[PDB]
């Protein structure tokens, strides 16, 4: 297919102000009548190009005049000779039952529902499918009352009727103009959880949460979470919900997570449903995160939307930032910060190195679901966070205020947002704008000198961004670089120069520069890049003792955890090299001693302890190497675990029992203590086998909740303890009728360290709870294998690659978006060694060859093969 470029953006030749939709719903054959009020801004010779895909056009009228001047060409309806103002009427047919791709209107079990972001509304009718066209929607739905008793669209019920033949209809009116990507329609039968929330200003909002019949007991957390989101957006941003009613529909068949359709959010049911014995702490906190996320979109995405899709980060960067702040306010900010950094370093960095590398504001896009990426979302959020870091909270809020004042009700650009922050704060961000247009992860090298004569510390900070596949030119960024200097007592040395204080966030704006600090009264141990103040790789020659010092003394828990990650980083790289030579793990006693200290520190926050005692993921570890040896990394992680499990056996067991809790609560102290207890159990699993098998079996069976049961189940798989198969069989026998609970089991299987792991995953394509028609199952099994089990995917015989190629051959026709998610491990071939590349290249060349290759895959494959 054909590529699209940000720099060609042009205001449209026509606009639409108002659209009245009617749907005659039926799964096999739905008929759509779309009456649109339109305007020509452009020139008379220039026709209206409307977008449409897989549409059966029944009729076209202009002001009730059957129109003759038009043609369907590929993917568009082109209409000529139009008035300056006219009523467009289209009628067309679509078939939700045939919609396996889950774009547009499709069927999720017995229900019908929509996904229109990014360019899905064109699968529903011929429209100006672009988010710079905003209009007021009115939506009429006609359906069989028995199959589809509930008929939902955005806004308010303004009309209702019954009909002959057991059909009924309902009409919705959304007062706020919107881009079609925000349109939603759900029809079906549901249990409905109903509550209300009153805004600070007195507006009473009806809350309706629609779940499949029988799931009303799993709904209350999500509700509480919505209410908390509404409260928090009020307290922190001063923003209030703007309609009378808030609907959420949880459906099972969904490609991504959730969607912010105005007043009618549609969620993957994985981020709604929870109960203490089906969902984990992580699940609860994810439900909290995503409910919040889609709610915060109501202002940052909906009241202010994107001028075009290249501006996607304008809303996702900002909205993610907002869900991070939400979770951090209500929970542990540090645990939150830590995990978000794990993700930046572990996954996003890898993408910014990949052939799919792109700035948070892309300049070129072929298929736009491919840019719903770790980069646009998470790095985009770090970019927001840097603006926040640079302006401080009060000015950051003044900028938010200016942004809405300026742009409420319209579509905007990333640049509009930066300008609003600049103008409201009077901090200059012209240079800082380069973060929007430059891909790749900058590397920051730091050098230091203490001079005792002058009591001066000197930092020489230099930066480079290496070239990426997408960009041959790179240039210095405006890098906000936070530091603290500690003296030998653990106290903080006040930063200064020439008598007057110095803000501890340095403006690193050049390829190379120097900072001097006066009155540094003792040779300092520095904390560098505090709080991960910019999304960069830091190069500084730490000593173990500097790092252990910081683990004991740094003010911010983040810097303690992070020091530990640097300490470990070194010994991971040592042992991968060793593993390649056939040598066992080697590890200095003082390294093990540092972690013993964390286990016995009575004062440390268990949440922090637990993160420090969590080894980097294999994905995090991979980022330490130019060439990746996935097997060595996997085996080294296993050995590092085994070793600490031996060295710290008694302390690990002590802390495990000490954190026992008879009561289960989703509450941040209880989650911390539990996260610690399970971190310990993990190590103990790799210790002496009989005690392991006993502790792990006991917790599986005695557990009063899914967090504890799964941690044990998961440890049995990881450590291949003798009780494993029994426990796995039992989870199957209990939970097999339950998709979302099974997803956890499929993930364990797909990630098992056993040697017959691929053979098992194939068998599981037949399992009773698996099916290729459900993205969630696909990702629990196939995805978790290919992306979260690198050792097996990258098995030397190329067997992992051929497996994924089979699956992708299916998925390319069935569901290109899911296929594109799954290909990603394969387009990383250049991080690996030559023999693996050659096989991976071949695998890609084969997929390139598929008859009817999707745009979604073509994009990644051609870049990967370039
Ligand atoms: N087809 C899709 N799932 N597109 C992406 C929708 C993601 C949604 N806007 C979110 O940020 O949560
Ligand atoms: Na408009
Ligand atoms: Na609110
Ligand atoms: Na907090
Ligand atoms: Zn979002």
């Amino acid at each position: 297919p054909q590529a699209k470029y940000r720099h060609d953006y042009r205001a449209p030749d026509y606009q639409i102000t108002d659209i009245d939709l009617t749907f005659d719903l039926d799964a096999q054959k739905t008929v759509v009548t779309a009456v649109s009020q339109a305007v020509r801004h452009g020139a008379s010779d220039a026709p209206l190009r409307l977008n449409g895909e897989d549409l059966k056009l029944v009729s076209v009228h202009i002001n009730d005049e059957p129109w003759t001047a038009w043609k369907e060409e590929e993917g568009a309806l082109v209409i000529s000779n139009l008035p300056e103002r006219f009523t467009l009427k289209i009628i067309n047919e679509i078939s939700p039952a045939a919609n396996t791709a889950l774009e547009g209107l499709y069927q999720s079990g017995d229900a019908l529902c929509t996904q229109c972001e990014a360019e899905g509304f064109r699968h529903i009718t011929y429209y100006l499918d672009r988010p710079d066209v905003l209009a007021r929607f009115t939506t009429k739905i006609i359906a069989d009352k028995i199959k589809y008793p509930f008929l939902l669209s955005n806004g308010n019920r303004v009309a209702q009727g019954e009909l002959e033949n057991g059909r009924h209809w309902v009409q919705w009116q959304d007062p706020f103009p919107k881009p079609c990507y925000l349109f939603a329609l759900v029809a079906g039968d549901f249990d409905v959880l109903r509550d209300t929330f009153t805004t600070r200003s007195g507006r009473e909002v009806a809350l309706e949460l629609y779940v499949d019949r029988g799931n009303l007991d799993r709904a209350p957390w999500a509700m509480t979470s919505l209410k908390n989101s509404m409260k928090w957006d009020e307290e922190r941003f001063g923003l209030e919900y703007d309609l009378d009613i808030y609907m959420i529909v949880a459906v099972d068949f969904f490609n991504a997570g959730a969607m912010e359709n105005k007043g009618l959010n549609i969620f993957n049911s994985k981020y709604v449903l929870a109960r203490t014995d089906t969902a984990t702490d992580k699940d609860y906190l994810d439900i909290e995160r995503v409910i919040g996320h889609e709610y915060f979109h109501n202002w940052t995405g909906n009241r202010v939307t994107c001028r075009d899709w290249f501006q996607l980060s304008l809303k996702e960067g900002l909205t993610v930032f907002r869900d991070q702040e939400f979770s951090s306010d209500l929970g542990s900010r540090a645990v939150n910060r830590i995990n978000n950094v794990r993700t930046m370093r572990g996954l996003q960095f890898a993408e910014d190195a990949s052939p799919m590398a792109h700035p948070i504001r892309p300049d070129m896009v072929i298929e736009m679901n491919n840019f719903y990426t770790l980069t646009v979302y998470e790095k985009g959020a770090e970019v927001i966070r840097m603006i926040h870091t640079l302006l401080g909270e009060e000015n950051f809020q003044k900028g938010m205020q200016l942004y809405f004042e300026r742009h409420d009700g319209s579509a905007a650009t990333c640049d509009d947002f930066v300008q609003a922050m600049e103008d409201a704060s009077n901090v200059d961000l012209s240079h800082f704008r380069r973060w929007y247009s430059q891909s790749g992860t900058p590397i920051v090298t730091v050098k230091d000198d203490y001079n005792p004569e002058t009591e001066q510390y000197t930092l020489t900070i230099s930066q480079r961004t290496p070239a990426t596949p997408d960009q041959a030119e790179k240039q210095p960024l405006h890098i906000p670089f936070a530091i603290e200097l500690y003296d030998n007592e653990g106290k903080v040395i006040p930063l200064q120069k020439g008598g007057h204080p110095v803000n501890s966030v340095l403006n690193v704006t050049q390829a190379e520069q120097t900072f001097v600090f006066d009155n540094v009264y003792f040779q300092p141990v520095p904390a560098l890049l505090c709080e991960f103040s910019a999304p960069v790789k830091l190069e500084y020659k730490w000593s173990d003792q500097q790092l252990t010092f910081l683990m004991r003394h740094a003010r911010n828990d983040f810097s303690r955890w992070d020091a530990a990650q640097s300490l470990l980083a070194t010994y991971i790289k040592l042992n991968v090299a060793r593993h390649q030579q056939g040598q066992p793990l080697s590890l200095p006693v003082h390294v093990a001693d540092a972690f013993r200290a964390v286990l016995l520190d009575e004062k440390i926050d268990p949440a922090l302890a637990a993160e420090i005692l969590t080894l980097p993921s294999v994905n995090e570890m991979a980022e330490l190497f130019d060439i990746i040896d996935p097997i060595a990394i996997a085996e080294v992680r296993e050995a590092l675990t085994r070793t600490l499990a031996t060295e710290l056996a008694d302390e690990l067991l002590a802390i495990y029992n000490a954190n026992y809790q008879s009561e289960y609560r989703v509450e941040h102290e209880d989650i911390a203590k539990r996260t610690l207890r399970n971190a310990c159990l993990r190590f103990l699993a790799f210790g002496e086998t009989h005690l392991a098998d006993v502790l792990v079996s006991k917790q599986f069976h005695e557990a009063n909740n899914m967090t504890d049961a799964l941690a044990a189940l998961s440890a049995a798989v990881a450590a291949q303890l003798p009780c494993r198969d029994a426990l796995m069989q039992e989870y199957d026998d209990k939970w097999h009728q339950n998709g979302l609970v099974m997803d956890k089991w499929f993930i364990l299987q797909a990630t098992s360290p056993a040697a017959n792991v691929l053979e098992t995953v194939r068998g599981l394509l037949q399992h009773r709870s698996f099916t290729m028609s459900n993205p969630n199952r696909i990702r629990s099994l196939i995805g978790a294998f290919a992306g979260s089990n690198p050792a097996a995917f990258h098995a030397e015989d190329g067997s992992g690659y051929l497996f994924l190629v089979e699956m992708l051959t299916d998925l390319n026709s069935r569901n290109p978006q899911v296929a594109s998610r799954l290909i990603e491990p394969l387009i990383r071939l250049k991080r690996y060694d030559a023999k693996r590349q050659e096989k991976m290249r071949a695998a890609l060349e084969q997929l390139k060859g598929l008859e009817n290759l999707s745009g979604d895959l073509y994009e990644k494959i051609t870049k990967a093969l370039a």
